Parts: structure tokens; sequence; C-alpha cells
């Protein structure tokens, strides 16, 4: 269909325009579609882009608005005082406002569907809302409606909501456009997705991303496909890989890494509102946070990741044991039967469940997917699924048999409720995944899991050495692996803060010598030095320049392959806010080569500093150019938990950052 009003070029500067005698004759029926592409670099904190009022006086709350905030976030209000009708719909973080030091083309698309009652908004080709209600209210048919604006909403003769920004596009249409015609108006975007909901790992929500560059070229990323909204285990998530041959601008459908299947894969709307946005699934297993390395050696590419058995996660994993037991030397997974109130039970070599009451062997073996066996036969549970139908989240059981492997809830045997490390390979780049191998414990029985920093591990120039940096409480806790993650080893670095999340990424600045920056809780982002490949670690220091928050965010960090003016440069990735999650930057810090110190020379501000910005991979892609995917949202607020699509990929050149 034709537009019935379409106009352009509007400079927003704090002073509404008036459309009212272009467009307000023009609005008839009950659906509208109102599509606008618009620039807000330097917005007010609140302010409206488009308005439709009766401005006369006792008619205040007689308005449709499309308002956004300064925070990024999208909304509108639907207003009629005379219906009794007051909706209020947005979401936090929806919006772009620079990249490159230039203003980014938001595209908005908003429906207001009458007949399926439905309110739908689309930014830059992401659907962050759709709201169905009782009683629909269409946007041109509310009472006395007699002004039509650009820039702010005019409420009894004054200008609220006055805006700063520019509309460059705007079309207003008679009909509620389908999500077909949605996706046919072109973008003006400058990022990408490389996972999104909706896609082959069906996970309506992700966090934890990773970015590694492989020696032909190729570059993988990895992230936590998480189902039940964006919570942290426990949950349900699993471990999904995609990958780039062409320097990042196409990426492949995701395929997991590491999966588990005692709970349905479903792309869930998880609730925002106050009463269920904790809602949080009890029952699963997970996985979190994952790291990749290259081995040289053998050619394979080597994936970690946390795992968390049935209804577990840090918050009530068990700190005071590891999972395993020790017999000479040896670790062996223990493992519960039903009904008993000890472990009484270990896997042994070839997967056989040993009794330790009687140290009898049984007719159970454990297979390296790590299901249980009986006489060789699979033993199988019933899978959940779940539904807030109730009013409330429901974990049920849905008809389909899975085969049962020891991290389940229904499992005959099960292991400790604590946190392990797991490892799974590659012998094509991640096309396909092997079955993934529990590391041991490298702190004794009666220690917990260490956490695997996210990111990258990293292999040394020099020689076939492969580390990957954990933290737990007291110390990093670098994992190393000489003979391509067959066995490992750990080397302890104190660090002066319990209770850390120190979660660490590794450079090495020249041969043999690696530096790790790691977060803390101090706000601000600390480093420690090796000079002999991971064996020994110097005291810790501090970066100033940067600020994090007390609680701190992950940050990213690789050593550039090329020379900037002059010098050998290392690049990070973080949020630089004492506040939130937001302002995020890459920053350049040259090499003194007389003591290896860094001078953190250039700030790159990835988007306004009061955007969100929280977790990130970077990564030098083969053509130079900085690979960036990252969390464009605050990950940490309570207000912006259960948003699709904020995990974005963008393309750097240095030329940009300098
Ligand atoms: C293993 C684990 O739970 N890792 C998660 C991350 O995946 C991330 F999610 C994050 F929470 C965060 O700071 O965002 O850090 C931790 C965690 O939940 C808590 O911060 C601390 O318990
Ligand atoms: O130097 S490596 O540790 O092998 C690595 C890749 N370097 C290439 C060198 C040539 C240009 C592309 C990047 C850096 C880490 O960030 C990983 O991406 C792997």
């Amino acid at each position: 269909i034709s537009p019935i009003f379409q106009g352009g070029s509007y400079q927003l500067n704090n002073k509404s325009i008036d459309i009212s005698s272009l467009l307000l004759d023009k609005l008839s029926g009950e659906s509208q579609t109102v599509v606008m592409k618009f620039k807000a670099d330097k917005p007010n904190s609140l302010q409206a882009l488009f308005g439709l009022s009766n401005s006369k006086a006792g008619f205040k709350n007689n308005y449709f608005s499309i308002f956004m905030r300064d925070s990024g976030e999208i909304g509108v209000e639907i207003r009629d005082a005379q219906k009794g009708i007051n909706y209020l719909f947005s979401r936090p973080a929806s919006l772009w406002g620079k990249h490159k030091g230039q203003a980014v083309e938001n595209t908005l698309v908003f429906v207001s569907d009458s007949k399926d009652k439905t309110y739908t908004m689309y930014v830059n080709g992401i659907e962050v809302f759709s709201e169905t209600v009782d009683t629909f209210l269409p946007i041109s048919n509310i009472n006395g409606i007699d002004k039509a604006t650009l820039g702010a909403v005019n409420r009894e003769g004054k200008e609220h909501y006055l805006a700063k920004g520019s509309i460059d596009e705007i079309s207003l249409f008679n009909k509620a456009i389908s999500d077909q015609e949605v996706s046919t108006i072109p973008l003006s975007n400058p990022f990408q997705l490389i996972f999104q909901s909706g896609d082959s790992t069906q996970a309506n929500y992700f966090r934890i991303p990773t970015l590694y560059t492989l020696s032909s070229g190729r570059v993988l990323s990895s992230i936590d496909a998480r189902y039940g909204g964006t919570h942290d285990s426990k949950s349900k998530i699993n471990i999904a890989t995609s990958y780039s041959d062409d320097n990042g601008k196409t990426w492949s459908e995701p395929i997991f890494a590491m999966k588990f299947n005692d709970y349905e894969e479903q792309l869930v709307y998880w609730p925002r509102d106050n009463k269920l946005k904790n809602s949080q699934i009890s029952g699963s297993a997970s996985f979190i946070d994952s790291s990749i390395v290259e081995d040289k050696k053998s050619g394979k590419t080597i994936l970690l990741a946390d795992v968390m058995p049935a209804g577990i996660g840090n918050n009530n994993a068990n700190k005071a044991d590891s999972g395993f037991k020790e017999i000479n030397g040896h670790y062996y997974l223990k493992l519960k039967k039903n009904g008993d109130n000890d472990f009484r039970y270990t896997v042994r070599e070839n997967g056989v469940v040993y009794n330790e009451t009687t140290n009898k062997p049984t007719n159970y073996t454990i297979n390296d997917k790590y299901e249980v066996l009986e006489g060789g036969k699979s033993l199988t549970v019933e899978q959940y699924s779940v539904d807030f139908d109730s009013g409330s989240l429901r974990e049920r059981h849905n008809g389909k048999q899975v085969p049962m492997n020891v991290f389940y809830k229904d499992s005959l045997f099960k292991v400790t409720p604590t946190n392990y490390i797991a490892m799974t390979t590659s012998q094509n780049r991640g096309e396909s995944w092997e079955q993934f191998k529990l590391l041991p414990p490298f702190l004794g029985e009666k220690h917990n899991g260490t956490y695997l920093c996210p990111g990258q591990g990293l292999a040394l120039k020099s020689s076939n050495r492969l580390i990957f940096a954990t933290y737990t409480s007291g110390e990093l806790t670098y994992l190393i692996s000489d003979d391509s993650g067959q066995t490992w080893k750990k080397s302890s670095a104190s660090i002066p803060f319990k209770n850390a999340t120190a979660e660490a990424q590794m450079v090495e600045l020249r041969d043999g010598v690696i530096r790790t920056f790691f977060r803390t809780t101090t706000g601000k982002i600390a480093y420690m030095t090796s000079r002999d490949s991971g064996e020994t670690w110097s005291k810790v220091s501090y970066i100033d320049g940067i600020q994090q928050t007390s609680y701190g965010t992950q940050v990213s960090a690789i050593k550039y392959s090329q020379l900037i003016d002059g010098k050998e440069a290392v690049i990070l990735s973080t949020p630089n806010s004492r506040s939130g999650r937001k302002g995020g930057q890459l920053v350049v810090g040259l090499v003194n080569k007389e003591d290896d110190s860094i001078d953190w020379k250039y700030h790159y501000g990835i988007d306004l500093p009061s955007y969100g910005y929280a977790y990130s991979a970077i990564t030098e892609l083969p053509n130079h150019h900085i690979g960036v995917l990252f969390e464009k949202y605050d990950s940490w607020s309570r207000n912006e938990l259960h948003l699709s699509n904020v995990v974005q990929y963008i393309d750097l050149e240095i030329n940009d950052l300098t």
C-alpha cells in the first residue's frame, strides 16, 4: 500500500514540528503503521519522536507517542481518559546512537493492529515488543485528537518530551502491515547478528560471546544459548558456535558445542514484569561461560565451559566438594544412586560404575556422553518442558524419552551438585564438536571447581602450550596443557580480593611473556604478568584511565599483529563507567619495550556513554580489521533482563580507533 503521509529531513532541535495539517485528515480506520528513520546521538533524558494528541485544556491524558530514553529504551504511550485506557509499552536497550563517529540511522516500525488487537514495535530489524490487549485503542481514535507532532507531545498547549535528534524519513499507513512486509523495509544497521532469536538453537536469549581467529582464517564464535531468560545457571543453557570464512561478513547457522537434553530446547518469551522476571528454570542441567583456543600440534579447536548439574548454579553449588574421589593419585567421578543418602559409587576406567561400599563393579556403565547404560543397554528419562500457562513457571514431563545422563534430575545415578569444567574438541574447525569430557579437579577433593574465564584461551607463539584462565576465591587458576588438552596442570596466582568474579583474559606480549587483564571488585581492571609461559606470576597491578563498577565486567583483550605509531599494541574491550554496564570502549595501548609497560593512548567509544555495553569478545580478523561481538545492554541491571537480539557484532578498522 501507499503511505497516507511521507515526509523527511526534519531537524529536532528542542522545538517540535507541527505536521497536523499534513497528517490528521489522512488518518482513517483503526489500524496504522508508522515507519521512521531517525538519529539521536545526543538525546535528552526522555524525549518523544512522534506524537498525536488532544492539545486542549482538560485532555492532557489523551495522546499517542513514540518515545525514547537516553538509556536507549524505546516505547509508546497510548492514552484516552474518556475510554479509561492508559497503555505504556517499552523495551530497554533498543537503539543505536553513534558508530565510527557518525550518528546511526535507526529504522523504527510500529504496527497498531486493530483486528489482532496487538501493538508491535521493531527497531533496526528487531522485534522489541509485541503486546496483545483485551480492549484495543486505535492510535487515531483517541478522543479529540487535534495535533500531530514531531519531537514533542503537545499537551494542553505546551511541548512535553522535547527531543534532540533528526527524523530523516517518516511514513504512515492506514493498515497494519505484516511481519513479512516489515522484513522488506531497508535497514541502515551498523551491526549484524550472528546468534539470534528463532535460529537453530531455538534459544530466545544469548549472553557471554566469544571470538577466536583460526589459522585457516576462519573466525569462530561461541556463546551461551540461554533458554530460561538471560539468567545464569541454574537454568537451561547450551553452548552454541558459528563461524565466518569471509572476515566476518557472513556467519554459519549455529550448531551446539555442548548441550543437554533433559529439558526441551524452547524459544520462550520470558516475563519481564516485577512479579515473574526472576522465574528461573530450576530442574535443568546447563553449561555456562565458554572459552576457545586452537592447538598448533593437533590442529584441533578446543572449547571449554562450566558444567552445572540439574538445578545447580554458582549460588548453590557445593563449595566444599569437587565431585571426585581420590583413589591413588587418581580422581574418579562420584555418583549417588536413587534411594541412597550418600555417594556410594564412582566411575572408573572405561566408564565402569563401581560400588565403593564393597569395591565391586556393577552392571552399570557410563558412556562417552555421560549417559547411563545397564548391561550395555541405554537407560532413558522423560524430558521436561516449561510454560507460564498457569500464570507462573511450571516445569513438567512432556512424554518424550531421552538418554539418561548423570547430570540430570531424573537419573538413576547422579553426580555431586557442584560446578565442573568440561572440554570438547573439533577436528573440522567448528563444523562438528566431539562429546565433552570433564577436566579433573585441581584444588583437591574438598574444593568445588574453578570458574572458567569466558573468551579465548591462549596458544603461545613458540610452543604447543595451551592456557585457559579460570578463577576461584582468592586466586586465578591457570589451566595449562602441553599435549593438546589431553592432560592439564594448574598454575595458581593469588589475588587480593576474596569473592571476586575475577574473569581474566590473556595476551602474549612477547615470547613467553603473558599479561593477564582481569575483572576485580575495586572499580579498576587489574593485571599480572608471567615471564615463563605461565609457570609463575607477578604481583597484581591496576589500570587507571578506565573505570568499572564495584562488581565489574568481563574485559576482553588481544595483542594486535601490526604496529601502531611504530609500537606493539594491545587492545582492550570493556565498559568504561563507574555506574553501570554502559559506555563501551575499545582502548588501544602501546607497549614500552624497555619494561613491558603499556601506555593506554587511544579510547574509541563503541556507542554513547549512556548506552549499554557489557560482556564482549574481540578478535583480529585475518584482514587486520577488528571484530567485536558484544552484549549491547546492561546485563547487570534488573531492569534489562530477558532482552532478545542484543548480542551484536560490528567490524572496525584501526583508523576508526585512533
Ligand atoms: C558461572 C557463572 O555463574 N558465571 C556468570 C556469568 O556467566 C555472568 F553472567 C555474570 F553474572 C555477570 O557478572 O554478568 O557472572 C557470573 C555470575 O552469575 C555472577 O556474576 C556471579 O555469580
Ligand atoms: O595470535 S593468536 O593467539 O594465534 C590469535 C590469532 N592471530 C592472528 C594473526 C594474523 C591476523 C589474524 C589474527 C590471536 C588471538 O586473539 C586469537 O584470535 C588467535
